[PDB]
């Protein structure tokens, strides 16, 4: 009865037909499909998380957040398919917009132009404005989580790690998280850097090597950065560390644009309190030809702690997808 992709039941018909393998990952499998009802191309992805709570946790964030968000530079959810009773729900099928590819695949095939880089960056920070304006952190910004259509339109995906802000992949992890909302800007910076060099800038093997890469290019932190840390054991680590001189951006990036390296700097500042916020990164000279606060929306309804048994999450998951059932 049901369609099937690489020996994987896709029980999404009769509405969704002509299914085609796009990719896979720990999450599940993603597919291109035809919506026979709205007569348009979509992406369906089959998730099977009900065994372990952290899967249930990521499933529910993904759904909660994306249903609640509407933005031009954020992948929405269109429809969601799941069994009509909670006992029999083993899988969720989340239908979203179809796109051509992600930034990860794009970088592996082409060195981009300052034209491609200025626009992509503009759209990222645009997306991020909405997200932060909802008091919400993505927490996992990176190339493979920025989707592209043939029109060079960029959309941000995967809110599996999303949280509400509340001060109480490694290569894009901000330095404060190896020690103890700006954490997104550091990712956006590391992404800017990769788009410049077609190389990940800070490719650490482990959490300590990650720092060494970071301090390798920034040099050792200043007095006031060290202060604004308040972790002692962490800070004690940093002190124990041989002095390393700041690399000027333009020696790592010779053929790169003067204005962008000025934005990268304010983006990759060690001190989280000093680092540029989205609002301003937008207002930076490098994005002068794009920056338009009229055309740069903010969440109308800003936002939720769920460390619960996988049975209550399965309930909430069922509850949140209810709106798609007769
Ligand atoms: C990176 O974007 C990939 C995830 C993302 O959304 N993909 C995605 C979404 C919409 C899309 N439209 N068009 C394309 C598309 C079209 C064409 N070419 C591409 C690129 C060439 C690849 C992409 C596309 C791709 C896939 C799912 N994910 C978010 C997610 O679904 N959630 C967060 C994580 C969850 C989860 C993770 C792991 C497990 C689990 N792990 C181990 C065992 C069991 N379960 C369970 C749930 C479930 C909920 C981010």
């Amino acid at each position: 009865g049901p369609e099937m992709v690489r020996g994987q039941v896709f029980d999404v018909g009769p509405r969704y037909t002509n299914l085609s393998y796009i990719g896979e990952g720990a999450y599940g499998m993603v597919c291109s499909a035809y919506d026979n009802v709205n007569k348009v191309r979509v992406a369906i992805k089959k998730i099977s998380p009900f065994e372990h709570q952290t899967y249930c946790q990521r499933t529910l964030r993904e759904i909660k957040i994306l249903l609640r968000f509407r933005h031009e530079n954020i992948i929405g959810i269109n429809d969601i398919i799941r069994a009509p009773t909670i006992e029999q729900m083993k899988d969720v099928y989340i239908v979203q917009d179809l796109m051509e590819t992600d930034l990860y695949k794009l970088l592996k095939t082409q060195h981009l132009s300052n034209d491609h880089i200025c626009y992509f960056l503009y759209q990222i920070l645009r997306g991020l404005k909405y997200i932060h304006s909802a008091n919400v952190l993505h927490r996992d910004l990176k190339p493979s989580n920025l989707l592209l259509n043939t029109t060079c339109d960029l959309k941000i995906c995967d809110f599996g790690l999303a949280r509400v802000a509340d001060p109480d992949t490694r290569w894009y992890r901000a330095p404060e998280i190896m020690l103890n909302k700006s954490i997104d800007i550091w990712s956006v910076g590391c992404i800017l850097a990769e788009m410049l060099s077609n190389r990940p800038i800070f490719p650490g093997k482990h959490y300590l090597d990650q720092l060494n890469h970071i301090l390798g290019i920034l040099g050792s932190p200043s007095q006031e950065d060290l202060n604004c840390i308040i972790n002692l054991k962490a800070r004690n680590y940093l002190l124990s560390l041989p002095h390393k001189n700041k690399v000027p951006w333009n020696r790592l990036f010779p053929n790169a644009d003067s204005k962008a390296l000025d934005l990268l700097d304010k983006m990759l500042t060690f001190n989280p309190h000093k680092r540029i916020e989205v609002e301003q990164a937008l207002a930076h000279p490098y994005l002068e030809q794009y920056y338009d606060p009229s055309d740069e929306p903010i969440a109308e309804a800003p936002f939720e702690l769920d460390d619960l048994p996988k049975e209550k999450l399965k309930e909430l998951i069922f509850e949140e997808t209810a709106r798609f059932q007769p």
